[PDB]
């Protein structure tokens, strides 16, 4: 079936910090909106809890013509696995690896994020960010059971300025697409997070849209 | 008064050979559509005619709530100019400048493109191009005076694969002035090695979502 | 002590499918050189054993003017983890993290990596790699405890094309940099990497020579 | 004959404002060292004076085994052209092209600079730029008759901080030709709103282990 639950587990190391938080949440698989709330484990988090944004699950994601390959992927009992790499613009990087089990319509994700490289006085570890803009991604087709993207990603400051990030993605599927479904591409999804945070805890509110064209 | 009609004249260098082409076309800025046929003034020319695309007017994109900062420059009487960076995924670069003059609703548009460091034996140099996938561009505003985009440019390749740019653009007004502004735009092409005409479709949104 | 000897353990996925690797080796800290040997403990490697290139020790890096801060901090007893992010020219990333233990002049080394986005009729996956060419790394210090380099690497192929990527090394320390030492930036060194390799056993033969000017 | 002497001429434009400075210098073609001087024709540089570096002639070059292809190239009465694109860490883009004409051991470089999207907060517009660390390109050969290179350059800031442009460079030559080919560099500069000097020292090497 379709997703409505969900736990998540995110950690790894943030310039050298170990850091972890749990949680979960539910969603709408049929209007491609969800909520995730994640609390840490070890105390206060030593960066911005908003670089937790956007990794706090596409199984919620329809396409305008039917449910999406990741949803088609849970439906049928398969399984993907996502991996990206953000490129920040004064030289932070964060690479990461999403994996998942499935229980009836409950997910359980674990996410290891290692990121280095950021400025001790930038935007990310002395917590200038305050909301992230909406955005657009890309999608195509790569071999046969592959999916990637990319997305300029950009944080709000507290000053009114922007933190970008140029952003690829990489979803591998365990099972190959067809033939047909190959034919439709690039997708673009539009996607907004609506945040509410602390230096402990982090929820996140994602509505999503996709479109072949417009 | 927004556009109507528009003439067009490209030319600089590719990979150190020189090109120019002319030509013009019209659109609707109601709509967001226009089309461009531009002929070389050089004989064929020595690289992809899709590598004219996307070049061959956002005087003529609405925006989601009324005209967009391109066709209220052009309703005052002012002015912007188009520079932009496409870097190339096998290590061509190509940079562009475009400048403009009105008269009514007619626009002339100078283009001046200088590209290089294109393999001999790739896609653009050996005419590999058949298309190009819908793109949506990003767009943001920076100082007083300029709003900047981003856009991942995507070829269809002979071969079924794709020929990839990561793409900056920046627009500078003349003049100081809800974002990002985002623009799903597809291209239509039909090409020679002397000619190509270019249907563009356009629409803006800030969100979906 | 500066050391010796050294083991490796390589592990993580290329395109979603786990890798696993073990040896080690040895090399002259005076002389910047090393030498490792990794194998297979999965069978036959699904990609280019290049692509281990050049993943099989800073430990073994002198400076012109004395110990490098890599071979400091061993000395020293203290340590350092080592972040980096290949971006592949068609659109394969690479990301990786380094820990190591020490016991005496031995070091052992946990390698984790994971590869995605690679064609499956590219270079990497069709094992196009023959050698790769010498590189120079840029080193330059960020915050009070980390040093960040870039470099252009590149691969040489059968067909005597390249194969290139963008690179990006984040190296933090447990222990901060002195103020004198971080005068002396950015710090170039230049390597060239001799390897012999099948689907199931590399080895490496690297050469390195730092310089701040020339 | 390799060069002893040159003079230049800078033009162009950062963020819409036009710019233009002319001025010359020499230096010596056996050690890879030289000196040029601008001075601005149109008042102050609104912009960072040190953006004009390194800006400020690889006919100078030696290689470690002999003459580099761009001394050989003026020897044989031949010549090259050459284009960067500037990839800035906060959005700014530089695109530049140099062309050269050659009367006995002088050389005479026209230079177009086109800048834009550097913030009017950032270390380029408001001038925070003090210095530059010394850089080392990557060369290697492309097609018949372009050689293309990479580095990532730094500016020192006033308040210690670094600025980074990641750049790429194309040298086509008018004729058809180990590597790669790295050149360390280190820029010596004095500068003004209204003329910069610069004095460059260059060594290249093939290996160093």
């Amino acid at each position: 079936p379709l997703p409505a639950t969900h736990d998540i587990h995110l950690h790894g190391s943030i310039n050298g910090h170990e850091f972890d938080m749990v949680g979960g949440g539910k969603g709408d698989p049929n209007a491609g909106s969800l909520v995730t709330t994640a609390k840490s484990t070890k105390g206060a988090l030593k960066f911005s809890p908003y670089l937790m944004i956007p990794h706090l699950y596409y199984q919620y994601l329809p396409y305008p013509d039917g449910p999406s390959p990741f949803q088609v992927s849970m439906l049928e009992g398969s399984g993907y696995a996502v991996y990206r790499v953000f490129d920040f613009e004064d030289g932070g990087k964060l690479s990461t690896e999403f994996k998942y089990s499935y229980e009836g319509s409950h997910i359980k994700a674990d996410m290891k994020l290692m990121g280095s490289g950021f400025p001790d006085d930038g935007p990310v570890m002395t917590s200038q960010i305050v909301d992230q803009d909406g955005c657009v991604s890309k999608k195509t087709y790569l071999n046969n059971n592959t999916i990637v993207d990319s997305f300029d990603w950009s944080y709000n400051l507290q000053n009114g300025k922007r933190y970008r990030a140029r952003v690829s993605s990489h979803y591998i599927f365990d099972k190959p697409f067809s033939a047909d479904l190959m034919k439709k591409q690039p997708v673009f999804v539009y996607r907004k997070c609506h945040v509410k945070a602390t230096k402990t805890e982090v929820t996140l509110d994602e509505r999503e849209k996709a479109f072949y064209e417009l």
